């Protein structure tokens, strides 16, 4: 009954373009707010008991009360079939970008310090979320991004394959903590500092476990600074317990990016 407070009214919202699709399409839509103004939104669509319904209702209303520069806000949910609304972010996700940064036409070669930065800015994100004991469990560059002040955000996050991301503990057995978001933090480090390759090449997705279990992991970048090769590898030891909070990661990146 409380929890209709993060329920939008469906005539408020139109639906354009398809953004992108396996069990949700995503389209661009326009929302009309309060204001009396209309905002650029980004909307994902998703038994069919009451009890399961009010656990996403809830679920819901716990992101929309997020308030993080770094954090990506949950403007509210349309109920036709529940659809989530995001504000639209012009700029797109972090893994393109890094793409587009090694290609004419693209943003340019993006210093150290700028990704480093990015970093910094994803750690602020997930130090607020483990802060609230909110799991991400889809942490990864694709997930990231980019505000219109080129300001990152962690996006994609709650509301229930990326085998790559998957912290060994949590391949293993049917155990996600934060600790195994740390892992995944670690991953997109390297997809930062990499800008933007495939994590283990030369690896298959079903070969991962055991590759993890033998004790490989993602190699040193070419030019990565040695410092911000610790810092990800830490985020990667065996068990869980050995591997930093967000709070610690975040200030070590921070001082690593003070020092340049
Ligand atoms: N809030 C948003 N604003 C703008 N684009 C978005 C937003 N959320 C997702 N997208 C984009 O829509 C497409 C589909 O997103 P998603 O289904 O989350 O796929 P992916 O697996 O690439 O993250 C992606 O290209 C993603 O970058
Ligand atoms: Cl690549
Ligand atoms: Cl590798
Ligand atoms: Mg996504």
């Amino acid at each position: 009954n409380k929890l209709e407070d993060v329920v939008i009214d469906r005539n408020l919202l139109i639906l354009g373009k398809i953004l992108g699709e396996e069990f949700g399409s995503v389209m661009e839509g326009n929302l009309k707010q309060e204001d009396g103004t209309s905002l650029k939104v980004a909307v994902k669509t998703m038994n069919s008991s009451q009890r399961e319904i009010e656990e996403f209702l809830s679920e819901a209303a716990c992101m929309k009360d997020f308030s993080h520069p770094n954090v990506i806000r949950l403007l509210g949910v349309c109920i036709e079939k529940p659809m989530v609304i995001l504000p639209f972010m012009k700029y797109g996700d972090l893994h393109t970008y890094l793409l587009y940064s090694r290609l004419e036409t693209g943003p340019k070669h993006i210093p150290l310090q700028t990704l480093l930065k990015f970093m910094v800015d994803i750690a602020l994100g997930m130090e607020y979320l483990s802060n609230r004991n909110f799991l991400h469990r889809d942490l990864a560059a694709r997930n990231c991004m980019l505000r219109d002040d080129m300001t990152v955000c962690v996006a994609d996050f709650g509301l229930s394959m990326p085998v790559k991301w998957i912290a060994i503990e949590s391949l293993a057995d049917r155990v996600y903590t934060s600790k195994s978001d740390v892992w995944a933090f670690g991953v997109t480090m390297w997809e930062i500092a990499t800008r933007g390759m495939t994590p283990y090449p030369g690896v298959q997705n079903h070969e991962m476990y055991d590759y993890l279990l033998h004790g490989h992991r993602l190699k040193q970048p070419e030019d990565c600074l040695d410092e911000l090769y610790e810092i990800m590898y830490s985020c990667w030891r065996t068990d869980p317990l050995d591997r930093p909070t967000f709070s610690v990661l975040r200030l070590q990146l921070e001082k690593l990016l003070e020092s340049l």
